[PDB]
């Protein structure tokens, strides 16, 4: 596979978000994986809608959990594959309450057909995100209060607990690392990102990897 892959640099990542004080993360990793896969389709870069999951997506459980996989399924099996705009279902649960479902005053932005889900194997999921783009994981973040920057080489993994974005990696780097995307403002990390060794399954970032497909 090419030695580095930042999809940032193919303008094919939206600007970091905020899910506030709700425990939402697995709709921002859902989200930003459709909007990167709606991008790479051939469709201009678009902000979705994570309050449509946090809201509607009965499936999960808003601000107290949910898993990517669930919401890729909900959004086909019970949405009609759509996808809402941001600005037309803006996020509302910063405050650590879902308000209720609106089926009506939102625009689709984008659509998706399935999901797949990628090999526990760091390796195959670099191989897989350098040709189809990001790709929705889980890690462990317990580690993940206290970054300020810089390439993370020592993770604690015992627990998945949150769902993040994997836009990209580098291992020409002096120690090889992935770009992740988190969704704890531009004030968090580097910029809203961070970077975590690659190659040691670190923050246990190959055990729940998937991504949505627009067909
Ligand atoms: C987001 C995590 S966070 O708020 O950014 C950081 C954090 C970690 C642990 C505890 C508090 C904050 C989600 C937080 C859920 C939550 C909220 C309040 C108290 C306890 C937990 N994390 C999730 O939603 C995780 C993400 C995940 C995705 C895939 C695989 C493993 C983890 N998912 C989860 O808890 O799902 C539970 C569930 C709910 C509904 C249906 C099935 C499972």
């Amino acid at each position: 596979a090419p030695a580095a892959v930042d999809w940032r640099a193919r303008g094919a990542v939206t600007a970091v978000k905020d899910q506030g004080q709700c425990g939402s993360c697995w709709a921002f990793s859902a989200i930003g994986n459709v909007e990167c896969q709606w991008f790479l389709a051939g469709h201009p870069l678009t902000n979705l809608s994570e309050q449509m999951l946090v809201s509607c997506d009965k499936t999960d459980s808003g601000c107290s959990g949910g898993l990517m996989n669930n919401a890729f399924e909900w959004i086909v099996q019970e949405n009609n594959g759509a996808v809402y705009t941001e600005d037309s279902y803006p996020y509302a649960s910063g405050e650590g309450i879902s308000p209720p479902c609106t089926t009506s005053g939102h625009t689709v932005g984008a659509t998706i057909t399935g999901h797949v889900e990628l090999p526990q194997d760091e390796a195959q999921i670099a191989a897989w995100l350098a040709v189809n783009g990001p790709v929705a994981v889980a890690v462990d973040a317990s580690s993940w209060m206290t970054y300020t920057g810089g390439v993370m080489t020592s993770c604690v993994s015992e627990q998945l607990d949150h769902g993040v974005l994997l836009v990209g990696y580098n291992d020409s780097a002096a120690v090889p690392y992935w770009i992740i995307k988190n969704s704890w403002t531009t004030q968090w990390g580097e910029e809203g990102y961070i970077r975590i060794a690659k190659g040691s399954n670190q923050c246990l970032v190959k055990e729940e990897a998937s991504s949505a497909v627009v067909g």
